[PDB]
């Protein structure tokens, strides 16, 4: 260092050069004032730093890597191994191809990071995958959740529902937010199928089609009601089938018909949703687009809830996995 | 009816004129095969429905209200007493002169729905509220959570988290969508206070004392990372401090300095924030915009945690409420 050096500037070999602000080498500090090393958590506000830190010593040896006394005195030290490593989503399916490639065997996301990281990364891009069991095993769904998101996301139902044993739909429209991901487990199997589609591949062919309904559909709400007096809530969501972003990219879907009500549409359009919407699903009805489940015990077929409708003495046991979770899982089966 | 007739109009006195689509009519029909009294949900999709339906006959009673035979034979019948009923957020604070007005009885909202009500409508809009007992209580946290939410919001901690006795922050920042609402609950309290500042009127001001911090608050992403290897989970979010819908509204700010990294903010902006997060922070720090609580027991704060920044052998219990949960709460409340 010499007085005014403006900033930290590392030739690492063959035209690799790095460039760090004061500022920022002050807020990364590894002391233990500073940041706890076991929490990976820091002590102080950035905030507060002196935004015209300087330091006064800047001397990098070979054996303990760069060490900076600041102006105020304050000590630091930075490894090379630590300087270097700073010189620096939805695809559609139109039809079930793509899920032979989004099966996989409970017992390697079970045991391997890297085949959990598969699986959850298959999910995150198409919105369903296929975790199969064999004989020999014996699936444990409290396992399984746990394997894959730490804990399910409790809901007006509890943790999970039960369905023992009809349109599209996805689950829960009414709740304001709907729960990202939904799983389906075969509890209890014998030796009719439940169909899923892409609304997504479905609207981007709608906007084709039919711009009219497509238009009408994005732009024009509905409500989703349910009542629900033994918990005393009512959950009332007013909101169209199809949600676009700011470039109009589809980025949910939300349609269960049994609390879907047109009550609030103004007169002059009820004519024009009842078309759109009945365009709408008889498209995703269409011979090719679904994929059929033929369920096997010990099944579980998790579906990003924002996107696949799906549709049906086997009874299955049902509940929801939330975004952050399953991310945050895979973020550090990968990581590791 | 008579053939063709296009819709239903009925005049009910004075100039008010309903009038309701056939098609919505269908769709809305009470009979046992359409709908389910008891779950107020339906049987079929609306989907299905004959866009072109009409009515064979329609028929008024004063006796037994509207009844109408449609062309395929359906009998419907609909009350007078229902065809009537269809012939039809954030406010800032920057000082806490609003908290006295969002004071509120335990006793009160634990027994009166007008009070819980009330007090559901006080925090979604102001962001918080104070529940206060009396020394004759001994307020249950469990039963208090159950009357505003029916349940906690289950998180990465568990369903609470105790606190056991410094930056302002609002919590989890890491998660990519974080809690909506927190609260704090007096457990064990004796005989420094903690602060609470809204940052929405906060990120308003700062548009004016400093326009330039704000753009790059508003526009600059930084990082908020949280590693829990007893967990297996890694939660890693990039966002900007300060989030603005398409009209440029604050819907919701995010910091808490403990996890917050700036490393992928580019070269050269990387001074620009510094000086736009460290402005933002001092006002917010300024007398008079906090409100500051003196813990009583059995208190309970619940604070919009998208909004509300806060800040500190007294032991508080923590956790997390949803909006989806409140708001139906309060709309169950409200509408019984
Ligand atoms: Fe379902
Ligand atoms: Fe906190
Ligand atoms: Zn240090
Ligand atoms: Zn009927």
């Amino acid at each position: 260092y010499f007085q005014g050096m403006a900033y930290l500037s590392i030739d690492w070999g063959s035209g690799e050069t790095g460039r760090y602000h004061w500022i920022w080498l002050r807020d990364s500090c590894l002391c233990e004032t500073c940041r706890n090393a076991f929490a990976k958590q820091k002590y102080f506000d950035s905030a507060t730093l002196p935004l015209d830190i300087r330091p006064r010593s800047v001397t990098r040896s070979a054996e303990n890597g760069l060490e900076i006394v600041w102006e105020d005195g304050h000590e630091s030290r930075y490894p090379d191994s630590w300087l270097r490593e700073h010189s620096t989503r939805w695809s559609p399916w139109s039809s079930a191809e793509v899920v032979a490639d989004g099966t996989f065997a409970h017992a390697d996301v079970m045991a391997d990071n890297k085949a959990l990281v598969g699986a959850l990364e298959h999910l995150f891009r198409y919105g369903l995958v296929v975790l199969r069991g064999t004989d020999a095993e014996d699936v444990d769904p409290d396992a399984l959740c746990s394997r894959l998101a730490g804990f399910v996301d409790r809901s007006y139902f509890g943790e999970y529902f039960d369905l023992e044993v009809l349109p599209l739909h996805t689950d829960i429209p009414y709740y304001s937010t709907p729960p990202d991901y939904q799983f389906l487990f075969g509890l209890e199997v014998n030796d009719g199928r439940t169909r899923f589609v892409d609304g997504v591949a479905a609207a981007l062919s709608l906007k084709e089609r039919d711009p009219e309904a497509f238009a009408v559909l994005t732009s024009t709400e509905v409500i989703y009601r349910a009542e629900y007096g033994d918990a005393e809530k009512i959950y009332h969501h007013q909101t169209p089938v199809i949600h676009l972003n700011n470039d109009g990219e589809v980025v949910r879907l939300v349609n269960n018909p049994t609390k879907m009500f047109f009550d609030n549409v103004p007169f002059d359009e009820v004519t024009g949703v009842y078309r759109a919407y009945s365009a709408f699903k008889a498209l995703m009805d269409e011979e090719g687009r679904a994929y059929h489940h033929s369920w096997r015990q010990g099944d579980m077929i998790i579906f990003d809830n924002r996107r696949i409708f799906h549709g049906r003495r086997r009874k299955l046991r049902g509940g929801y996995f939330s975004e952050v979770e399953l991310r945050a899982r895979s973020r550090f089966a990968d990581e590791t």
